[PDB]
């Protein structure tokens, strides 16, 4: 084939087409279809050798899972594509793997059809020949003991639209249907002991034609505020390398992760710092928190039962992302092995982030001034999981800092509700008819830390006062107080939560250096304060399928492919046995420290939604933070040009 | 004088001036100085019944304190502007006031030419002969068991500087005087048993001549960013009242909270629907962690020790405000009684901010899309409090929410360390011979309610799981979880901390009225997770002289001149007595459901400073949000014209 300079870079399109034809050769003679075809990204070491100690350019693998007609389960395995051949291959009978675009589609034709469906759809008051009102959002089963993953399955959240330009979600059906992906049938129906027939309410739409009607008119369109960069941006891409306010990565993307970003370092004046090897989203859970059946169901994995890949939406179609944009496009399989490609899906760009820093003398009434504005850069991506908009930016900040945003909008899951009936204690009524359950939505970033180089440690810092009592001779006036550092020894001592009592915080360090001034090893600090109890009780479905969420912080040692915290394939496993997190946190009495170490923390937030939130929702947000705290010897910044500086002697000669 | 436009206006330079010579007058023959001219602003109901009923124009105010020769303490009253009388009179011989510009301006002066300072400068390795190069940052002494409110006091952080463009920082000396403010005299000075000499090492210096030196060069000029609004902006002030995106307040300013935003109102549809009467900082308190003598005297509270007002800056200068920007100015008094004025003291832009809603169809490949960005309105200060800077953004949202956000920056306080000294466990090492003591920046909020009008409460609002177990009828996949809601019935209930373990929020809710749709109140939720536990202990001299600090919340009853919940006149005093916070919280039995409350909130950070603060800080953020919840009926933004919109129709069309 050709390769791509860079061994993190993305499979082409080329590469893709070469590694199912490939895998359509070794399979010969039988009908298989493709799920996911990716990078498998070559091993820690041999990346390091290769970037540092001139070593080999490791080989270009593709990393495949298809499904076989008649075979329950996937096959997965490796293509050398050097060598266009299979590496290794083995059978999978008993997982059920992610949904791609195509396995979805299908779903609401099929449920259109199908005739307990339809009568299901009469006796709720909407005819027989109206079934092209009937709207479904396909969802994984995700687990339903009736079936495990012995049949590939979803479920059909149903709804009703006058008018193919409603939003669907004021009008949900009562019942659920339960549909065979393979065989694209559906073998079940829930249906609820009180039916609820379909609302008989205009719809909650939101397009400004429908606004007119609901409130009179729009608002004028506002003065427009307009970005211009007449000289161009003060980045630099080399493929898919990123240069920036001395900061160098690699941005890579994938149909699970989404972003994946890769080799952080920073270039402290000639001295160019590994900060991270890699740091992307691994895994989400999203659990709503109505007892009733079926809702125990809804608890998506979206990265994992879907993809933020998969999911993810052309930018600049729309204005998501303002000014000048350097965008990267997706690349995926689709189920016959042929290329796919979604443009634009990754965007790039620099902002104004206000002050980076200030100070006057009060002496001179403040003309002794110096003022030095900050700039942002951010790599962004929004994807959309059927009713939800998640829109995530990672951004890169001129304090060496870097900081993940998340911004949640789109419409709320709504199930319906009877004239009579309570939305409450789980749920809100935020339009008649329609119940908005509570839900959490969490997150699982994964950091693979290099601070400094190898061999990283990460601990707990806690806010405690002095032990001294007010009126001893140590803390005479009892102000006295401390951080204290609780430094993670083995696996068990890292399973810790946010604590508000101490405002605790994570270091990421490098035991093996120090600070010349401070004497404290350099280390980025997690500041992250959005950190949810999971509320599902142990020993739940969504605590035994998402092991990773009920810690805000797990750290285990590195080992190559261990990307997923609840597993490779993720669609209805049960949550028993040793698979992802479970299975890398073993009996807890691994080393963590001084070692290679992967850092998984938790955050995200608990959501009662309020009419504020129906029909569609504004932002919600959601960030954190890794800043270099005794990782520089100063303020990093200082060399940036000021806009607008004076100094005590340029005051007196003004 | 002429009478402002609107009775929530700051005293003109006119009125200030007749204020003055008003009490000039009462007191004829007296040696008396001001130190605080300002507006009284009228009693809550005469507002609401002026603004609302036809009522009354209250009396326009102006409050004063005044200091005279050779009497302790102040005197203060108030005149009434329209008959240029003194209607209200008394001598407080026992507190001490507020520290102008003019009364810190004098120390340094003083402590250059004091012989027992210049000797221990001698002692320290500075000669005689090089005093102008010794400096001092002025503060209140705090509170000093030795001399209470006896006497008038500062104490005096010395420093030296090479040359007069040095940043002093690196440069602490090890002693501290103590200056009688009025005699301007020396009476004491703190010397350590322990004597460190003057730093031989280089000025931790910033400038770009500074830092050509020490790294060789700056960075380039960058491309630039350029914000226009050709059209011009969208809000609207007259006055200072300004309207912008349907919310209509008044934007005040005084020597001590700063900005004062009044009146806060929504326009829902032609409905204008009240929110908030009053929202401020009232007070801070900044507590040093460090136990040794005298370093538990570094407490500040800024605002009622210094104010943010007299502290401001003059905005133009620094392109600290970038885009179209709108200028208040702030009118003072000097010591004399004249009126003195800080030009562009608060700045008003609105901005871009992101996204305020998206969601996309999958159904079509996302061609069905609605875009709407989001503008956010800007109202922001910033104060230098001789080290520190603090910028304040007051900002409101499309959404109808509206934000504080706060970023720390400016320098470090630092203290001597010896060759041979541990910083650790109260400070750090961030350059040599430099200790920079551990602190927190704690901030009171200051929310006087009006949710949608008269009779307000308050609650927290804290997730839980169903406390029905894992397996039983009513939980039976664990899952369930609500929000459990505690109001609060007297001043006791709402004493309370944010708690990660619940991702506690407050409600501030008009229990008379219910949102048509949730059954719920309408309410502002107050959502904030930056919210340290105080770290000094109970009965310590920073828990007693900030009593409002030790909750994330307190409540109390609305009574007019409830403002600043540290006291009227917070220097030296010793904490003890039942006045501000203390005072209104009483035996903790008063009523606070439906009614008129006010709601402090203390939020802010815990610093353990690192050498990436150092010479100069990068801005730390902080924020906290008050969001509609259950006020409105649906999304209030949905009436803004999208950026991009395309609907199902539209999209089969081409
Ligand atoms: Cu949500
Ligand atoms: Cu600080």
């Amino acid at each position: 084939p050709a390769r791509p300079a860079h061994p993190l870079d993305p499979l082409s399109t080329a590469e893709i087409k070469a590694a199912t034809n490939t895998v359509k050769s070794y399979f010969a003679g039988k009908k298989i279809s493709f799920n996911t075809v990716t990078l498998r990204e070559p091993a820690r070491k041999a990346y390091i050798q290769w970037k540092e100690q001139g070593g080999p350019l490791p080989p270009r693998l593709a990393y495949y899972v298809i499904l076989e007609a008649g075979k329950p389960g996937v096959k997965e395995g490796l293509v050398d594509l050097a060598s266009l051949s299979v590496i290794e291959t083995r059978a999978l009978e008993t997982v059920q793997p992610i949904l791609t675009v195509e396995d979805l589609c299908s779903t609401e034709e099929v449920i259109r059809n199908d005739p307990a469906v339809i009568e299901q759809c009469v006796l709720s008051g909407i005819p027989a020949n109206e079934m092209h009102k009937v709207y479904c959002d396909p969802w994984t089963i995700g687990y339903d003991e009736r079936w495990g993953t012995g049949k590939r399955l979803q479920q059909a959240l149903v709804y009703y639209r006058s008018d193919e330009d409603d939003s669907q979600y004021s009008h949900p059906l009562d019942f659920c249907p339960i549909v065979d992906t393979e065989e694209k049938k559906v073998i079940f129906i829930d249906i609820p002991n009180r039916r609820r027939k379909v609302s008989k309410h205009k719809h909650a739409n939101f397009y400004p034609k429908h606004m007119i009607e609901k409130v009179g008119a729009m608002r004028p369109e506002a003065p427009p505020i307009n970005v211009t960069q007449p000289e161009g941006v003060s980045f630099k891409m080399t493929g898919n390398v990123m240069e920036w306010s001395n900061f160098k990565f690699h941005i890579g993307f994938n149909y699970r992760e989404g972003i994946v970003l890769s080799d952080v370092s920073y270039n402290d004046h000639g001295n160019v710092r590994p900060i991270f090897h890699r740091i992307s989203l691994s895994e989400m859970i999203v659990p709503y928190g109505s007892p009733e059946f079926p809702h125990q169901r809804k608890h998506a994995l979206d990265i994992g039962e879907y993809g933020a890949g998969y999911m993810t939406n052309p930018l600049s179609l729309g204005c998501d992302c303002k000014g000048v944009i350097h965008y990267l496009d997706a690349h995926f399989s689709d189920r016959a092995g042929d290329p796919i490609t979604v443009k634009n899906a990754v965007c790039i760009h620099e902002e104004d982030d206000g002050l980076l820093f200030k100070h006057s003398d009060f002496r001179d009434n403040f003309a002794t001034s110096l003022v030095t504005r900050a700039t942002k850069l951010v790599v962004s991506q929004i994807f959309t999981a059927a009713n939800y908009e998640y829109c995530l930016y990672w951004v890169f900040m001129q304090d060496g800092a870097i900081r993940l945003d998340i911004r949640l909008t789109g419409i709320l899951n709504t199930y319906i509700l009877g004239d009579d009936e309570e939305a409450g204690p789980w749920g809100t009524r935020v339009y008649p008819n329609v119940n908005a359950h509570n839900h959490q939505h969490l997150f699982s970033l994964r950091i693979d830390p290099r601070i400094d180089g190898d061999g990283n440690s990460a601990a707990a810092c806690d806010a405690k006062s002095s032990p001294y009592p007010l009126g001893s001779p140590e803390n005479m006036y009892g102000n006295a107080f401390y951080s204290e550092k609780t430094t993670f020894k083995t696996v068990k001592d890292s399973l810790t939560n946010y604590e508000s009592a101490t405002g605790r915080s994570w270091d990421i360090f490098n035991p093996n250096k120090v600070n010349p001034y401070s004497g404290k090893p350099p280390s980025y600090k997690l500041v992250s304060t959005q950190c949810p109890p999971l509320l599902a009780k142990e020993g739940s479905l969504v605590a035994k399928r998402a092991p990773w969420a009920s810690h805000s912080v797990n750290v285990v040692p590195y080992k190559d492919n261990r990307l997923y915290p609840s597993g490779d394939h993720v669609p209805q496993w049960s949550g028993d046995g040793v698979r992802g997190m479970r299975e890398w946190i073993g009996d807890g009495s691994e080393n963590i420290d001084n070692t290679d170490i992967l850092f998984f923390h938790t955050f995200g937030i608990t959501h009662f939604p309020a009419p504020e939130d129906f029909p569609l929702m504004p932002a919600e947000p959601i960030t954190l933070m890794l800043r270099p705290r005794h990782f520089f010897t100063e303020n990093p910044g200082l060399d940036i040009q000021p806009s607008y500086a004076m100094t005590t002697s340029e005051a007196k000669r003004a």
